[PDB]
DNA sequence: TCAGGTAAGCAGTCCGCG
DNA sequence: GCGGACTGCTTAC
């Protein structure tokens, strides 16, 4: 096997590297790496190094890394460009791994741990670390073992040994329901004192030093706590053994509001799973507690316990230890599903970066482009300082607020990256500028053709056409990877729908799930065998189909994130290739393409229906168009269809055979208009929407930009066994809206689109009548809480105080002088509820940490003074009024004349 | 909420709107 | 009441 790196660090004048050697063994080496940088020179000619612009460069080989860094400072003092990779470990990896890296994950030590620390006086601050660490579970992926370190004797209590036998038993037997599949994988180590616990942990850490270190909030809690605790007890040198190079750094993380401190452990890549989840999951949650995310991702219920956590070890150490083990497991289960570690490794090695750099598309692209250019002997430019300037983005059409019965959407494949490729936008393909006409002139094809020589964007920029730029070239590579995984995702989706179909008629027989690859469309053979399976086996298969879909989704959606991130990286001052000319060239081009093809679709459809000037495109956002299809359906007549699937077939055929060709023709013309290098505007049908045939459903509606709902039957080639509501923007999609309210609004929408005005009024009446039985948490609003301090004036709301902040301030007064009550954390999310006037809290609302029950100190009093009426109007009625009005219907039955009986 | 980008919606505060 | 200016927060793309 080829070697691969595990980690890389710069310490003084040494590169420190952990790696896997050609034998498959983990290794560590110190390399006094001498870096090279470059300077412009006259042709000469030496001379094999050229900058991206083609200007000749002399390589300057440095004695050590500090000389190289100091030289960069001198070149700035003098006012001259210091060229080349100034992040010296990237140059190191580039020289040391001059090939496409093939990693073997089973050789990489992925660790995930969680710790427990008991605290009577509130939250155990990692900076202080003044309380004993009384438990650590550390799973090791190489050993496949959960290592449990359990403190028996504490100032906060002396406990008995944990029982694995009691832990395995059901909650109903009195045990802790530790999953049977991990029981045998537990290595349990009890300790008589915390010193002996920490000493073994460090010895253990040394024998099995993590490469990849993860967990839930491990970066913000477990790592800083463990390091500081050890620091307080043994001294800093001992704490520093958490790093295989014995180097650590207190690092300050800045944001908009304040600053926290984390501990950088050199020679380890920390990928905090909460952070992977937030970057890669593409879900906005009301809470990021492990409990909450586990429920959502895995459908496993909350770990129940009586009393507060700060009394749990003392009252139930058995359960304490067991919940610490389950915590670690639940993260592994989430990763088994979402595969974010795999993803991170994939991308990290592809880019040749430190794995933890995957969180930064800027750092990822810097490296991909650097390695690409080094291969051609090209030298990268120096990073400059730029002032942050706003620039324009996409076009969003203003829709006429209305019901819309029949809709087909069309969408451009990977828009921004395709534009980069079509136009050939790169730092070194800039050819010049042309005199620009107002955008509408280019849209309506009446402006002077920008150029006869170069590939153009309507923002004024012209690009070379002889060769592909390094941005287009490299972005094409990641795009192709993305297209493979998306293939798998869509295939697993289709497969999922065939299984769902077969569930309508499950055979009565004891059998097993078929060994199949859900990444590929089911053969006719597999299809028939499925029609013969039991409900149990079909369900087990659906689950696997849905897991294959989620793995494909992660691999595809995040590659899409990386490629789109390049488009935006160009508009980021910290990026080596920041150029607002290039970022605006991408966005302006997109504005044109959309509005150009709106004009084209209108013309085609107006011609084919024999009308003049009617809008067929009702809406569009960034890269998609929504086309009214009422007139196409009405031409062949609604009564001419067998069932819903029949008109869905018909429109599918209309869109694939008549529409897309016309759209392709239109986009080809725009390519030759802008004189682009390559036609890559591919706009395929996405969704086909409408009511169930024979129903009073309205099909879909829009209330404004980014706010609409559609009843979808087919999406990207997936024919739904059950119609799917595609709701964009509306309150059902916002994390700030209550759960109960999301469900209810959704049902109201379902009824409007699938059933009609009457069915809608049935539900609203019933909801309104029962809503006061709903659990207080399921009707709380959620909100992130920033700048509580800013609006805090002596316990009371300052001027302009936000509603949710007032709720927090109210919560603070009610719990004042109590260290044990859960504190609201600045920057996290809170649940919010309105309070009836006259309450003992003395204000109109209260807030408390989301994902939690409100403390028993005030719960009863909160539940009593809860303003239901206000909740109903704000979160539910108002939004519903907005839907019903846009769609031209009523949620309350209005008074007619056909009713007054007997009169 | 350390970690590509812009567009644009809605809740709420404050206050004008004779 | 409702909107406009403004802050704060969230989603669509
Ligand atoms: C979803 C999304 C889109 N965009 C921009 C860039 C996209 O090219 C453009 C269109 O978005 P999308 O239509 O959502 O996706 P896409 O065209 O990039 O890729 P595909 O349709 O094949 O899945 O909007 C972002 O900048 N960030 C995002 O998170
Ligand atoms: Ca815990
Ligand atoms: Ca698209
Ligand atoms: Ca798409
Ligand atoms: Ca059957
Ligand atoms: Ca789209
Ligand atoms: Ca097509």
């Amino acid at each position: 096997m080829k070697e691969f790196y595990l980690t890389v660090e710069q310490i003084g004048d040494s590169i420190f590297e952990r790696y896997i050697d050609s034998n498959g063994r983990e290794r560590t080496r110190e390399v006094e790496y001498k870096p090279s940088l470059f300077a412009h020179c006259p042709e000469s000619q030496a001379t094999k190094y050229f900058d991206i612009y083609g200007k000749p460069c002399t390589r300057k080989l440095f004695a050590n890394m500090r000389d190289a860094s100091q030289w960069i400072k001198r070149m700035e003092d003098i006012g001259l460009e210091a060229l080349g990779m100034d992040d010296f470990k990237l140059a190191y990896l580039s020289d040391t791994y001059n090939y496409e890296i093939k990693y073997d994950h089973t050789k990489i030590r992925v660790a995930n741990f969680d710790i427990e620390v008991t605290s009577p006086d509130g939250f155990p601050e990692p900076s202080q670390a003044k309380h004993p660490i009384d438990a650590i579970t550390h799973y090791d992926s190489i050993d496949d073992r959960f290592y449990v370190f359990d403190l028996l004797n504490s100032p906060y209590g002396n406990v008995e040994e944990w029982s694995i036998e009691i832990a395995a038993k059901l909650q109903e037997q009195g045990g802790d329901e530790v999953p049977s599949e991990i029981i045998d994988k537990i290595i349990y180590m009890p300790f008589d004192n915390e010193k002996e616990l920490l000493m073994e942990y460090l010895n253990f850490w040394q024998q099995k030093t993590p490469v990849i270190l993860t967990g839930w909030n491990v970066e913000s809690f477990a790592i800083p706590y463990v390091y500081n605790r050890i620091k307080n007890i043994f001294g800093e040198s001992t704490a520093k053994r958490l790093s295989p190079h014995r180097k650590t750094r207190v690092k300050v993380i800045e944001n908009m509001y304040g600053s926290r401190e984390i501990i950088t452990l050199f020679g380890i890549s920390v990928l905090d799973y909460i952070d992977l989840y937030k970057k890669f999951s593409f879900t906005n949650q009301p809470s990021y507690s492990l409990d909450y995310i586990s429920e959502f991702e895995l459908n496993v219920g909350k770990l129940k316990y009586d009393g507060p956590i700060s009394k749990l070890r003392e009252s139930n150490h058995q359960r304490y230890i067991s919940y610490n083990i389950i915590a670690v497991y639940r993260v592994l289960q989430i990763d088994a599903k979402r595969q974010f570690i795999n993803l991170s490794l994939d991308m990290g090695y592809y880019a040749k970066i430190q794995i933890q750099s995957v969180f930064s598309p800027i750092k990822t692209w810097d490296a991909i482009i650097f390695n690409s250019l080094k291969e051609q002997n090209k030298v990268i430019p120096q990073g400059r300082s730029h002032p942050v300037q706003p620039y324009p983005g996409a076009f969003v059409k203003e829709p006429i607020p209305n019901r819309y019965k029949y809709v087909m959407s069309f969408d451009l494949t990977s828009l921004y990256p395709s534009i980069i490729r079509q136009v050939n936008i790169s730092p070194e393909t800039i050819a010049g500028t042309f005199k620009v006409a107002p955008l509408h002139d280019y849209i309506n094809a009446v402006a002077e053709r920008p150029s006869d020589v170069y590939s153009c964007s309507p923002n004024g920029m012209m690009y070379y056409k002889d060769r592909d730029g390094v941005v287009p070239t490299e972005i094409t590579k990641v795009f192709n990877q993305r297209k493979e995984h998306k293939g798998y995702m869509l295939a697993a989706q289709r497969n999922g729908e065939i299984i769902k179909e077969a569930l309508h008629n499950p055979n009565l027989s004891v059998d097993e799930p078929l060994d199949v690859d859900y990444r590929f469309d089911f053969s006719d053979e597999i299809k028939e065998k499925i029609k013969k399976l039991s409900a149990k086996s079909l369900n087990e298969m659906l689950f696997r189909a849905q897991r294959t879909e989620v793995a494909g989704m992660t691999a595809q959606i995040n590659r899409k994130l990386l490629i789109n991130g390049l488009a935006g990286a160009l508009g980021n001052v910290w990026f080596r290739y920041y150029d607002l000319r290039n970022a605006t060239a991408i966005t302006t081009f997109g504005q044109m393409a959309l509005q150009w093809i709106e004009r084209k679709v209108n013309e085609y459809l107006n011609e084919v229906c024999g009308t003049e000037g009617e809008a067929f495109v009702l809406y569009g956002d960034t890269d998609s168009i929504y086309v009214s299809a009422d007139k196409i359906i009405d031409k062949v007549g609604e009564s001419k269809f067998r069932d819903t699937n029949h008109w869905v077939d018909f429109l599918d055929k209309f869109a694939r055979e008549r529409m897309e060709p016309a759209i392709d023709r239109g986009f080809r013309e725009m390519c030759e208009y802008m004189n682009n290098k390559q036609h890559l505007m591919f706009m395929d049908r996405e969704a086909i929407a409408g009511p169930p045939l024979g129903s009073k459903g309205i099909g879909g509606f829009w209330t404004g930009k980014k706010r609409y709902a559609l009843n979808v039957w087919d999406m990207e080639g997936t024919r739904y066994a059950e119609p799917k509501l595609k709701i964009m923007g509306l309150e059902t999609q916002k994390s700030s809206t209550p759960k109960a309210v999301q469900k209810a609004l959704k049902e109201c929408i379902r009824r409007m689109l699938q059933e009609g005005e009457e069915s809608l009024q049935e539900y609203f009446k019933e909801f309104e009548k029962e809503f006061r039985q709903l659990n207080y948490i399921s009707i709380a609003s959620v909100s992130s809480a920033n700048n509580i301090a800013k609006y805090d004036v002596g316990g009371f709301p300052g001027p302009k105080c936000p509603f949710h902040i007032r709720g927090i301030l109210t919560y603070n007064r009610a719990i004042k002088g109590n260290i044990d009550a859960p504190q609201v954390v600045e920057g996290e999310k809170v649940y919010v509820l309105p309070l009836r006037e006259g309450n003992p809290f003395g204000d109109k609302c209260i807030a408390w940490p989301s994902g939690t029950e409100i403390t028993d100190l005030i719960k009863d009093d909160v539940l009593h003074w809860m303003d239901y009426t206000v909740l109903l109007e704000k979160t539910f009625i108002k939004p519903l009024e907005g839907f019903t009005s846009a769609a031209k219907l009523d949620y309350e039955k209005k008074a007619s004349l056909f009713d007054m009986f007997d009169f």
